[PDB]
């Protein structure tokens, strides 16, 4: 029988609503002199002055999808053991994360919460904390014996649990109204499925609560593995925009899997280190042995990115090796592509893969070509495999002035001034950044068409300088034209690029293919590719 129910607790959401103090409502917190000091990041990566001066039970706006608040789910779904490692974490951040769970959880789908110490040596992680989770039955304490890392921290975890699903979460979050329902919902009718909540923000300063940017995003990655976000094509965007959607790759962090399937997958590389790579291995494994990954809109859990990484990692240890071990195991000949940025990583051991490889040929998977293809089909759309040539790149000389656009290497934001051309036989006591590449995604950035920086051309208005703003392949306010009329056409803004004759920065204003401060030459071109995206 499939009777369905509303899981919602209503009172519980007047009550939230009714909530107030600082921070309540998910709002950014009253910052004062005292919060912004740098001692109140040391210690986490985030602001734990301003965490301890909120409360444990905050509450958080509802910006789920207004469909979600009417979904309903099974009356009855399989159990969880939640589980969170931790290494050094802080008192409150921690203490909220548990308390969003207790308070959003219905006790009766949650089995258990296991908090995996992962080798703390911070005292209030101590007794303190024992004796205070002491006071909550459903929660408990794991500890390890050294350092294991998040990867075996979450297996220790995951090695105990005796809950149907096996949830996933950091030490720093905060679970929205109604976010477990959904996820178990969906791995109850698909036990193959793992499935990831929406992963909002909370900022590291002023701890507010809000949504990242693009909101439901498909989860990918560059050819260096950084992790990236994709938007959804328009053929794959459900009707009910509500609804769960497919993602090649999950953040890592939180997720929902059915615990006999885990291990059926064989959980992680017990080789993975500190940090880094089991997202991708995991990721690729529910995909090519048989499985699925799903984002579900309806349930949403905040998360805290770190503003620098606080903790120390043992001698020895590097992302690059994690990173191969997950290349070689499953990425086929696409590790190579890897390895044609990063060198490096052709005669880096990657340990004894042996054991792992075992398991992926035990479990008959799809080849990673596959995956590519079927799966990850939009993947190369930003990130090719081998990025197309440039269009133009070298110095960039302006036909009135006769100077060359220049930065004095300010990759923060200082507009794209003007500077005496220095064509290589310049001192570089001036500090002179005179070489740019107008790259394939027809954005202007610093740098040799080999070695370009992720810094772009952004302009605002039509009069505005031009600025170096961090890169998103999106021909957004980011996007140029260089035309025949050699001008720097931004068709965002509708304005060309100028620069004031009295020998002054660079700004957009009225487009004139008869002007000279409009006019500008690169050192070297590709006409091929400068007719392509130039006529409609
Ligand atoms: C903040 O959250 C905590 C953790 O759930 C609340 O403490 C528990 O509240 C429930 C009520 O649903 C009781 O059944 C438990 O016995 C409480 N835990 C213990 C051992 O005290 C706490 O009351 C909440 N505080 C606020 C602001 O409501
Ligand atoms: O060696 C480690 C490093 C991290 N963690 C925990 O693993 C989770 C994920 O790591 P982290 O938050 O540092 O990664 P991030 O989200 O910043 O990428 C957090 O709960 C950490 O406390 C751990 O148990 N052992
Ligand atoms: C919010 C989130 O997903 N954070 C994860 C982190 O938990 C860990 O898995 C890391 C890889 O070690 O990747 C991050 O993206
Ligand atoms: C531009 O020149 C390069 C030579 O480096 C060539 O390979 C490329 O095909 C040309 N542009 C295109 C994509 O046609
Ligand atoms: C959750 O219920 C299942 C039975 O459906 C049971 O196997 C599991 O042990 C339960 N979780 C708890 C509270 O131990
Ligand atoms: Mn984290």
């Amino acid at each position: 029988g499939q009777k369905l129910k509303d899981w919602h607790d209503k009172e519980a959401i007047r009550r939230d609503a009714q909530r107030v103090g600082n921070g309540e409502q998910g709002r950014p917190y009253p910052m004062t002199d005292a919060e912004r000091v740098d001692q109140a990041y040391r210690e986490n990566g985030f602001n734990i002055y301003v965490s301890d001066k909120i409360s444990l039970n905050r509450s958080l706006p509802d910006i789920r999808h207004p469909n979600c608040n009417s979904k309903r789910y099974l009356e009855t779904l399989p159990n969880t053991s939640i589980i969170i490692p931790f290494h050094n974490e802080g008192w409150s951040s921690l203490l909220r994360t548990v308390h969003s769970v207790l308070n959003r959880s219905p006790p009766e789908l949650v089995a258990e919460i296991v908090l995996v110490d992962d080798f703390s040596d911070r005292e209030h992680l101590k007794k303190p904390l024992e004796d205070y989770m002491a006071l909550f039955p459903s929660v408990r304490i794991l500890r390890t014996k050294k350092r294991e890392g998040l990867i075996r921290t979450r297996m220790l975890g995951a090695s105990v649990a005796t809950g149907d699903v096996i949830t996933f979460l950091d030490s720093h979050c905060e679970a929205n109204v109604n976010w477990l329902p959904p996820l178990l919902d969906r791995i109850a009718r698909n036990r193959k499925t793992i499935v990831c909540p929406m992963i909002d923000v909370i900022d590291h300063d002023d701890f507010r609560y809000e949504t990242q940017a693009g909101d439901a995003m498909r989860g990918a990655f560059d050819w260096e593995m950084y992790y990236k976000r994709i938007p959804i094509p328009p053929e794959l965007q459900k009707a009910d925009p509500s609804d769960p959607f497919e993602s090649p790759v999950m953040a890592g962090g939180l997720f929902a899997v059915d615990r006999k399937w885990f291990w059926e997958l064989g959980g992680y590389d017990p080789g993975l280190e500190i940090w880094g790579g089991e997202q991708y291995e995991i990721s690729f494994k529910v995909w090519m042995c048989g499985g699925r990954m799903e984002d579900i809109p309806c349930s949403r859990v905040g998360h805290i990115y770190r503003k620098y990484v606080p903790y120390k990692v043992p001698a020895g240890v590097s992302l690059a090796r994690n990173l191969k071990r997950v290349a070689e195991v499953w990425m086929d000949e696409y590790a190579e592509y890897i390895y044609q940025r990063r060198p490096e990583y052709r005669h880096l051991s990657a340990g004894d893969v042996a054991v792992q490889k075992k398991l992926r040929s035990s479990l008959n998977c799809k080849s990673f070509k596959w995956f590519m293809t079927k799966i990850a089909w939009d993947l190369p759309k930003f990130y090719p495999p081998v990025e197309p040539p440039a269009a133009a790149w070298g110095e960039i000389r302006n036909v009135g002035t006769g100077l060359c656009a220049d930065t004095k290497h300010g990759a923060l934001g200082s507009p794209l001034r003007l500077e005496g051309c220095v064509r290589g036989r310049g001192e570089a006591a001036w500090n002179n950044m005179q070489v740019f590449t107008f790259t394939w995604r027809e954005d202007i950035r610093p740098g040799d068409p080999q070695h370009t920086k992720k810094f772009c051309f952004d302009a605002i208005s039509h009069t505005s300088p031009v600025t170096l703003y961090d890169c998103h392949s999106m021909k957004g306010n980011q996007l140029w034209k260089y035309r025949k009329d050699k001008t720097l056409y931004h068709p965002v803004s509708g304005s060309c690029m100028d620069c004031s004759e009295s020998d002054h920065r660079i700004f957009m204003n009225t487009c004139n293919p008869s002007s000279l401060t409009q006019q500008w030459l690169f050192e070297h071109t590709n006409s091929t590719v400068l007719e392509k995206f130039n006529r409609n």
